[PDB]
């Protein structure tokens, strides 16, 4: 109909956000775990994913040189952080499982990583749905 997995339609919004409008933080490549758990499931893609991104916002919520640029972006950082949380949070739902070791596996920068994750959810919310 319109909404499967509830999970999903808050994601979807939190997910959409961070990569509108993105800044010089979302560049503080991480992991690009899309390049390993090809040979898995969604759900392992998304154990990796959980891990790498929670360290991402919990690490750097004070890291005060990317949000400390002007006045305009520190505002936009702190928004970031929270919608990096908000997603993670409900992302673990998806996943399936809980948490996992992190092994590189080339680097993405935080806009493109979000970019993918948002295409994703989205595919099937509008497909499992109507």
């Amino acid at each position: 109909m319109h909404k499967c997995d509830i999970t999903l339609q808050e994601i979807i919004k939190t997910l959409n956000s961070l990569t509108e409008q993105k800044t010089l933080c979302t560049e503080l490549t991480v992991t690009d775990i899309f390049a390993a758990s090809k040979n898995t499931t969604e759900k392992e893609t998304f154990c990796r994913a959980a891990t790498v991104l929670r360290q991402f916002y919990s690490h750097h919520e004070k890291d005060t040189r990317c949000l400390g640029a002007t006045a305009q972006q520190f505002h936009r950082h702190k928004q970031l952080i929270r919608f990096l949380k908000r997603l993670d949070r409900n992302l673990w739902g998806l996943a399936g499982l809980n948490s996992c070791p992190v092994k590189e596996a080339n680097q993405s920068t935080l806009e493109n990583f979000l970019e993918r994750l948002k295409t994703i959810m989205r595919e099937k919310y509008s497909k499992c749905s109507s």
